[PDB]
């Protein structure tokens, strides 16, 4: 997967209006926008299909898949109806509900990124020690595509040794969360970026902000 | 607690929209409580929501596994409840932040959490079982209220139900489609949710009335 300029927008925002406005402000940096389900709670499904229309760009469905098969299943195929290039699942359910969604991403040709370690504290209590074991159970499985949290850099390291550098690893957590940019480039494909974009009082400005520190890196 | 009629929840996992809502109202003699997930929501839109209140008597819990960091906990939650669901299930392996985001939501809003202990499906062997205990501990020690455990594993609902305590509720998924019986899972769990076992069944209204009857020294 060819990201543009390293760089996946989090699109969070609540509203129509504002996550379109924002969005198109922004669209010169980026062909990569991560929707989750602040935004299609809000908004519904149509609003891939409106992302597309509007701006090209990919979409990948952060819907932090979390079931048994049969719903995880169900859950990916009105995923992918709705436009999505790609969705993120959990793997602390396990390999069966993981292999549920490979399943489906793969007869309507789309991808899985598997959740390895999370950015947030409370990811210390349980992810963290399951991690690399999940990372290991997605080679295992053959998944390619993986997240990681900017906000452990070491931790984001060793998810890149056990995957290996053919998977593609992108990683949340950089600015609002604390992570940096250009230090989880060493490590990460892509770094997600909402609020320092989305909140920012010129988002234009900030996605360029972080694209300049990043330069080097491109 | 909520009073569940019957001690049964639907779980209405079906993704057409008539289709449904066919199969809620002729099981609505029956059960005023629904288990409403994405298969539904990501099919038909948060209206659906909506939709049911407006055609039927029911409760509604939004089965949406919440997983994320307690900001995104925090959106999704207060969405949900926007869209007039009286309760929210959240899983517990994200860890407590993540989880008080939501109950913190719920309290503002006046709805519900669930906390999601340990699943019912082989998998939830492999990391979750692991950690259910915990996870429930950790709802107990956080204030938690309501729960989630596996008809499945009745040696491991046994266990999450002592736990949690006896005032605590708690319902139960896998009984019927994924092999647990309504009558043992009812030893330990306030309510059942029944999914496929009503909702593809030639006559679902029988198919509840069946499970009911099985049951009825336990109502
Ligand atoms: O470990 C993770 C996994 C995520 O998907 N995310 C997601 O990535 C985004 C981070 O956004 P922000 O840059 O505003 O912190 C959010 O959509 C969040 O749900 C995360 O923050 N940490
Ligand atoms: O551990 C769990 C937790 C669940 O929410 N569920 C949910 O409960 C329902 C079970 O439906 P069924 O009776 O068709 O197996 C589904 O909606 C599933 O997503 C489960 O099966 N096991």
């Amino acid at each position: 997967m060819d990201v543009m300029n390293r760089l996946i927008l989090a699109m969070d925002l609540m509203n129509r209006d504002d996550a379109l406005r924002v969005t198109g402000e922004v669209r010169e940096y980026i062909d990569t926008v991560k929707i989750g389900y602040p935004l299609v709670l809000s908004e519904g499904m149509d609003i891939i299909a409106e992302f597309r229309k509007r701006f090209g760009c990919r979409i990948i469905a952060d819907f932090k898949v979390a079931d048994i098969p049969e719903t995880n299943e169900k859950i990916c195929r009105a995923t992918f109806k709705a436009g999505a290039d790609a969705i993120i699942v959990h793997g602390f359910p396990g390999a069966d509900s993981v292999r549920a969604c490979l399943n489906v991403a793969e007869e309507m040709g789309r991808e899985v990124f598997l959740s390895t370690e999370m950015s947030h504290p409370g990811a210390e209590m349980f992810i963290q020690g399951a991690a690399d074991e999940i990372a290991r159970m997605g080679v295992d499985l053959g998944v390619k595509n993986y997240v990681g949290p900017s906000t452990r850099p070491e931790r984001l390291s060793r998810l890149r040794e056990i995957i290996g550098q053919d998977s593609f690893l992108i990683s949340p957590g950089v600015g609002a969360q604390g992570g940096d940019p250009g230090e989880t480039l060493r490590f990460a494909d892509a770094i997600i970026v909402g609020r320092s974009i989305y909140l920012a009082d010129n988002p234009a400005a900030a996605a360029a902000g972080i694209i300049e520190s990043i330069k080097d890196l491109l």
